């Protein structure tokens, strides 16, 4: 079996990709490659490459979001449980500021969604836990936190779909509903 | 909190790394980095590049391995649940041809184990389901189950600590066992 991968954009946010690899499925359970340089690395322009891969565990009914910065490219996916991803359109020059798309991923739906930079990054935790997977594509140092933007995830004006009005939210998603 | 890496060469197979990274943790769960290129990339040779990510996810009581290939080094660790991690030296010309170390690795005890090339990679799932994630760092193209080496789980060269006397296997890893029959 032969590693691949479907590759479109998105419909409703440009630059926005939707990436599902094919699995290897027996008694055992599956292997799947997520990424490789030779066959996603040409999705990211301007020489910016991945050099950094992320994991957060995270409890029924978390919500983190929706957090942004100015360059980075991101990968993500959820490799076990399920999670509404959801993308924000955060270019405020774009046509489709504050347009928002949602991927229910799971090791069911192995979709890996790509984020060009200046986009809004959300997901919403509907199993009893999920581990997101996370690679990030920038040049020079990581933004951490103080060098990233925050929207509230219940904007009026994005008006994003989640499953609840009470999620388990941190200080920073607080402050940024007032 | 900055991102921060351990690393520590094994005391038992020489070349074997162990990586143990920091992590933040609040009342929605926890955040860890696997891999940035600024602080593991110099675990392998310049001009070979980690380039390749791979998901396994298995049942309790499955084993894989024992596998290996002449170029392929492995960056390997278990995500969620909790697996028996068992590096075998498979280097003919080593002092510590068929010695082997184990990890019993999971959340609760977060390391990534580097395998350089002409090692043994195997694991036991001792959760109801786990999930193992590994980093390849090879030139040219993957080198697929033909092309690799298998050793049996239960070779009584190597002799294994395992908890299970009757693992579930592939035909690969159950047709290793019959070499000498
Ligand atoms: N689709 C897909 N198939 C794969 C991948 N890796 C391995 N395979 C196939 O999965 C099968 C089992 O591979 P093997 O290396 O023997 O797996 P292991 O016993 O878990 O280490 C083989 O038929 C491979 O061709 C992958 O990343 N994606
Ligand atoms: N050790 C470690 N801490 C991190 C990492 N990423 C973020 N943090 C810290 O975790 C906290 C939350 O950061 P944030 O980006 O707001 O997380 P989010 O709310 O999950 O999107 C901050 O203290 C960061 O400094 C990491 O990869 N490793
Ligand atoms: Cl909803």
């Amino acid at each position: 079996m032969a590693i691949k991968f479907n590759i479109k954009e998105s419909k409703i946010l440009n630059g926005v990709y939707i990436i599902t690899p094919n699995k290897f499925s027996d008694l055992r359970g599956d292997i799947w490659t997520a990424f490789t340089d030779e066959y996603l690395s040409n999705l990211v322009p301007n020489g910016i490459k991945f050099k950094h891969d992320k994991f957060i565990n995270s409890h029924f009914n978390v919500l983190r979001g929706i957090h942004g910065d100015v360059k980075t490219y991101k990968l993500v996916t959820c490799v076990y449980g399920e999670v509404h991803q959801v993308v924000v359109d955060c270019r405020k020059d774009s046509p489709t500021y504050l347009k928002w798309e949602k991927f229910i991923i799971s090791p069911r739906n192995q979709q890996l969604i790509l984020l060009p930079p200046n986009m809004g990054n959300s997901h919403y935790v509907s199993s009893k836990e999920a581990v997101y997977y996370y690679k990030l594509a920038y040049k020079g140092e990581y933004l951490d936190a103080p060098d990233q933007f925050t929207y509230a995830w219940n904007d009026k004006r994005i008006a994003i779909d989640w499953p609840t009005n009470s999620p388990i939210l941190s200080e920073r998603d607080i402050l940024a509903m007032n």
